[PDB]
């Protein structure tokens, strides 16, 4: 209809198979004509951890006020092929809505609290190839209603 007309693309800014941080960066464009609540969009990047460790992650950037967007980790249960973890993104309700016909970018960074490596090769999520916003199914978001873009593993 025109509720979840929520379009994702996606890059990685780092691409470095063996890294200590992961930078996924997102675009979200509302192609239906009514806005879209940002309280109520979730994204997903799946990987395999590689080392379990307390991780962080930081919003550097999004139109949206960067102290709107945080992360959380959560396990995979099974675990599968390229993910046994995802970072879910959340907006807080200060994000505000997002128009029709318009996007905003969300980049951010995460790693573990030693700062120990990834490997990014085998993450489920990661584009090795892309060097701007491509649009890819191996994210994945969300609204209130559940899944609306992507596969998840
Ligand atoms: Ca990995
Ligand atoms: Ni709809």
């Amino acid at each position: 209809g025109s509720h979840m007309n929520l379009k994702v693309e996606f890059f990685n800014a780092g691409t470095q198979a063996q890294s200590n941080s992961i930078y996924p960066k997102f675009r979200l464009t509302n192609t239906g004509s009514n806005a879209i609540n940002l309280a109520d969009v979730k994204l997903h990047y799946y990987f395999t951890v590689d080392g379990d460790k307390a991780q962080t992650f930081w919003c550097d950037w999004s139109p949206v006020g960067s102290s709107n967007v945080t992360g959380t980790f959560v396990k995979m249960n099974p675990t599968t092929t390229g993910a046994d973890q995802y970072l879910e993104i959340a907006f807080s309700s200060a994000a505000g809505t997002l128009a029709a016909n318009t996007s905003i970018e969300v980049q951010g960074r995460f790693a573990k609290s030693d700062w120990t490596n990834y490997n990014q090769a085998d993450d489920y999520s990661f584009n090795s190839s892309a060097t701007t916003y491509t649009s890819w199914d191996k994210v994945t978001a969300y609204s209130a209603e559940g899944l609306i873009w992507g596969i998840e593993p």
